[PDB]
């Protein structure tokens, strides 16, 4: 490819050139032209030093970023940009947070490489409407549970095993066989069933106060930056989260349609004919994201921001809602619409 090319012989922009403000949270990754996205990830794993701490060969990693992007389909929500704004809040971790002093340096490497995986070959469909639809991967999975995470883990590993693209091949055995464990727990963190699992688990460890010398502690936080890199847009401003009900909601509505087609009815949130979204988003914001967010806070003070951001962000769904009752008449002037 012609993208290939350009990545393998112009060389590693530093992340100053990209943006002067791209290290800070009130950063947009998705303002970034995605033609420009594979660049970045390699100047994000340049600027945290892991292409020199892990001697890591450069034209490997070249190609291991472009197979990851080309791994990703095209739904509204679940694509290549969704992978790359979650890799780059991982970034802003790094950068904000100095993680180095709760984390190994081979456990952050696995979060932000896990991050670029995470929903590799998404359809734009969840766990249940694969079992609801009995498809290949519920075949595939389905008795284990977390069937579209297990499915994104197998396709990353499937990439490492592309010649050329094993960016680890050169790590002791030890090693290369922790970073596959370490992106097959991280990656399987990222279903809700999960988080749910372990949430007291959490909520223990922030009360008690993190432990360094903790193996558990190390797992149990992993967990949750995975889960803040994932919801990481609904930390930006009002502007990103009406744009990101936007897509989640073509998707969501998308599937539903599929359910309604099959002969089953889809759950209310998929169906475009009962779905209330300021309601909907709210419910959302209050019980999942919030604490997500709360927790951050608990372990890392300065990350407050992030909460506070999230809790505005709920507000303003809030001041809306009475947009979403027709008062008046419509723009039209007509009630066409009512037939
Ligand atoms: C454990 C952390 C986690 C990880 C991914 C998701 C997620 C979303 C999502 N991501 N973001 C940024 C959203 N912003 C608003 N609403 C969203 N939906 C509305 C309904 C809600 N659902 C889970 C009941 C999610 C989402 C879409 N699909 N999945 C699986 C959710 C939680
Ligand atoms: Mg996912
Ligand atoms: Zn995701």
């Amino acid at each position: 490819d012609d993208e290939y090319t350009k990545l393998l012989h112009d060389g590693i922009q530093p992340v100053a050139a990209i943006d002067s403000n791209f290290a800070s949270f009130t950063y947009t990754p998705r303002s970034l032209p995605e033609d420009d996205t594979s660049m970045a990830i390699l100047s994000m794993l340049q600027d945290m030093n892991f292409i020199n701490n892990y001697k890591i060969d450069c034209p490997t990693l070249a190609r291991f970023c472009l197979m990851v992007k080309k791994g990703y389909r095209d739904p509204p929500y679940h694509n290549w940009m969704h992978a790359f704004s979650v890799s780059h809040f991982c970034y802003l971790l790094y950068k904000n947070l100095e993680l180095t002093n709760y984390l190994e340096d081979i456990e952050i490497f696995a979060l932000f490489i896990s991050c670029m995986c995470h929903d590799l070959d998404h359809r734009g469909t969840n766990n249940s409407f694969q079992v609801a639809s009995k498809s290949v991967l519920a075949a595939l999975y389905s008795s284990e549970g977390s069937v579209m995470e297990r499915h994104h883990f197998a396709q990353a590993i499937a990439i490492l095993n592309t010649h050329g693209c094993n960016i680890f091949d050169h790590f002791s055995r030890k090693d290369y066989q922790r970073m596959l464990d370490l992106m097959r727990d991280i990656i399987l963190a990222t279903d809700l069933a999960h988080h749910l699992r372990i949430f007291k688990d959490l909520q223990k460890m922030a009360e008690v106060g993190y432990d360094r010398n903790n193996k558990q502690h190390h797992r149990l936080l992993l967990c949750l930056l995975m889960t803040s890199c994932d919801l990481s847009d609904q930390t930006k401003g009002w502007k990103t989260t009406r744009k990101i009900a936007e897509l989640i909601y073509k998707e969501f509505f998308s599937q539903g349609d599929l359910e309604k087609a099959m002969g089953n009815r889809p759950m209310e949130m998929m169906d475009r004919e009962k779905a209330y979204i300021p309601e909907l988003q709210i419910s959302f914001m209050e019980h999942i994201a919030m604490p997500i967010y709360k927790l951050l806070q608990d372990l890392f003070p300065k990350a407050a921001e992030l909460y506070e951001r999230v809790a505005s962000n709920r507000e303003h769904w809030t001041k809306v809602s009475h947009k979403f009752t027709i008062r008046g008449l419509p723009s039209n002037n007509s009630l066409d619409f009512l037939d």
